[PDB]
DNA sequence: CATGCGAGTCAGG
DNA sequence: CCTGACTCGCATGA
């Protein structure tokens, strides 16, 4: 039975109540100064259909859009605002996110839309999106009343769901994680993303210029020692040309074929001369083709900025992940890639990238979820975590500990978070399970807390069916009891893991909007760029990086109390490269 | 041919 | 281990 609604050709005064689902439709993935092609409003008098034409030039329309006491609850209400904000046009009063809320119930469901998060209550008089837009090629938007329909559909259930979210998130005592952290930072985000980052595109040019001489004289030196011309880059050619030409050993095998990956190939390195410049053809390419060529694609060529989308609700742990371009992945292990960063610079003259990042958040973290003795009192005295680790589990003072010794504390530290088993450790150290096995043991000899906190938190897991964060973020594991070793086995180190990882990134989504309202307090004109997981960057006039040098890392480190302090360090310079 | 996606690979935290 | 993007190449549609 079709939904009946009013189809309006003008903005009315019913249309402005108070409390309203609002839809406000872009279908382009990428809704960066893409099209509002409707708009469709539910509330108390009824449900209604404009045409973006018509409302967004309506002055009481927009007037009540930006009304912070106009309230309004949507879907994915970031897109919306970002969309609106490159129309000139500002959305305030969004109380309610079904987005976010569907989310934060159960980040496995891996609701996408309205249709997806309204099944969760057995609401389904909405379709989903695919369904009415197509995909991909066949994507398209449909004519007025089918549009129409499914937009005030849309609204419709937004307007009858809220209740039944708001109502468990309370149950889940997730209420204050919606409404004081997630909506705050959506609207951050928007910021963020509309705001963009300002790309020296000639540089990046000029890189991908000198990269592409590099690359054709390795490719050329690989055929040669070769023998023969191939596709470097097929996994599959490059296998036979190593594995049956040359007759290098075979260590590893991929579900497919042979194993290419740098992990093999580094060990097969000593055999042949063509395998390093295999290694060194990847790095390039890599280079090439992810972060000169596909980050030139993106470039907004009338404002030489990209602007990246935040997705907020996509991860398991509660950690944004960003996309066109992944701004969290941009190199800086290996110096020759870590100069790509020269190509991220402020977006105004005389202002400067100013970066500060979370000292061992994670590790920090865990001393106090697991209040391990050993662990804070580590932290207390701000001592080098990896070498005191070292210490530790190799019973040897600071002055003997090697540097392959601090290198295999280092992975036992970056595992322990993963949960990660004796062979997870194994590959990353090269070694055998029973020695790493030992590895582990000896760390939890050390840590006992960790080790009380590990097996409770698993023991939880399967009595509760899920693990929580400091902030009340939830992650059900129903895998947990699993009669499948492997299965369990990841359950478990997730039940783990979540606390630790999910907790860090409830701190720096906090401290984002206390930063925030910092910033706004004292009338700064610095701004949030970027967040990287565990470090945030903004840019600023030089004139104030004084004041931020004391601002932002205070604010982060102050973002929550914990059993052990929070240390945040801090760069700032001419570029992102530079901000080291 | 064009479109699209699983596999393999590798970048970050 | 949490992510996203790029290549290649078998697969399939309009
Ligand atoms: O001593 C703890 C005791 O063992 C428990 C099993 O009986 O098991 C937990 O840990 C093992 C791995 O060590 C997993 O295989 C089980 O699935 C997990 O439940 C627990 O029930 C009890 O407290
Ligand atoms: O939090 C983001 C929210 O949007 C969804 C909707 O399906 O993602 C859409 O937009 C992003 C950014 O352009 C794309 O990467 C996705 O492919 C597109 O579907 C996401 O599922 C939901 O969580
Ligand atoms: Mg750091």
């Amino acid at each position: 039975k079709k939904m009946a609604f009013t189809l309006a050709d003008r903005v009315t005064e019913e249309m402005l109540a108070d409390k309203a689902a609002l839809v406000v439709e872009v279908v382009e993935e990428n809704y960066h100064d893409a099209p509002i092609v409707g708009i469709a409003v539910v509330n108390e008098h009824g449900r209604f259909f404009l045409r973006p034409e018509t409302a967004l030039a309506d002055p009481q329309f927009v007037a009540w859009l930006g009304d912070e006491t106009k309230k309004k609850s949507m879907f994915d209400s970031k897109r919306a605002a970002v969309a609106l904000k490159w129309k000139g046009i500002e959305l305030c009063g969004v109380s309610f996110d079904l987005l976010l809320a569907a989310y934060l119930l159960d980040p496995a469901q891996g609701v996408d839309d309205v249709a997806a998060a309204a099944k969760m209550k057995q609401y389904e008089a909405v379709r989903p999106d695919e369904a009415v837009y197509g995909k991909g090629a066949k994507r398209a938007v449909p004519d007025e009343p089918v549009l129409a329909e499914h937009l005030v559909r849309k609204a419709a259930a937004i307007w009858e769901l809220e209740r039944p979210f708001l109502d468990e998130l309370r149950r889940n005592e997730q209420d204050r994680l919606l409404v004081e952290l997630e909506q705050p930072l959506s609207s951050i985000l928007a910021e963020m993303e509309f705001a963009g980052v300002k790309v020296d595109t000639k540089r990046l040019e000029q890189m991908g210029k000198e990269l592409a001489e590099q690359l054709g004289t390795v490719e050329q030196r690989i055929y040669e020692l070769a023998g023969q011309e191939f596709n470097i880059n097929s996994p599959k050619q490059l296998g036979v040309i190593l594995f049956e030409k040359l007759q290098l050993p075979v260590l590893k095998k991929t579900k497919t074929g042979y194993s290419t990956s740098a992990d093999v190939l580094e060990k097969l390195a000593p055999y042949h001369e063509i395998v390093e410049n295999i290694l060194h053809y990847r790095q390039l390419g890599k280079l090439q083709s992810t972060y000169i060529e596909g980050l030139l694609k993106v470039v907004r060529p009338d404002t030489k900025k990209v602007h990246t989308i935040f997705n907020q609700a996509l991860t398991q742990t509660g950690r944004l992940s960003s996309t066109e371009p992944n701004l969290q992945n941009i190199p800086i292990r290996l110096e020759e890639g870590r100069k790509i960063r020269q190509a991220f610079v402020p977006s105004e003259s005389d202002w400067l990238i100013f970066a500060a990042d979370y000292s061992q958040i994670e590790l920090r973290v865990l001393a106090h979820i697991a209040e391990d003795d050993n662990l804070m009192e580590a932290f207390r005295r701000d001592l080098d975590i990896h070498t005191k680790t070292a210490m530790d589990i190799f019973q040897v003072s600071e002055d003997e500990v090697t540097p392959n010794m601090r290198r295999q504390a280092k992975a036992v530290n970056f595992g322990i978070v993963y949960g990660i088993s004796d062979y997870g450790l194994a590959q990353n150290l090269n070694i055998s399970r029973k020695e790493a096995a030992e590895f582990i043991e000896r760390y939890f000899e050390s840590f006992p807390g960790v080790k009380r906190y590990m097996e409770n938190i698993v023991q939880e897991a399967k009595q509760k069916g899920y693990v929580t964060t400091l902030l009340h973020r939830r992650r059900y594991l129903p895998d947990i009891t699993s009669r499948n070793f492997n299965v369990r086995s990841f359950a478990e180190r997730m039940a783990m893991n979540t606390p630790i990882q999910g907790s860090a990134a409830d701190i720096i989504k906090k401290a984002m909007i206390d930063l925030n309202a910092r910033l706004k307090e004292e009338r700064l004109q610095a701004h949030l760029l970027l967040q990287v997981h565990d470090e945030l960057i903004l840019e600023a006039p030089k004139e104030e990086m004084e004041r931020l040098c004391r601002l932002v890392p205070e604010v982060m480190e102050q973002a929550v109390t914990l059993r052990v302090p929070l240390k945040v360090d801090y760069h700032y310079g001419s570029t992102w490269y530079d901000a080291k």
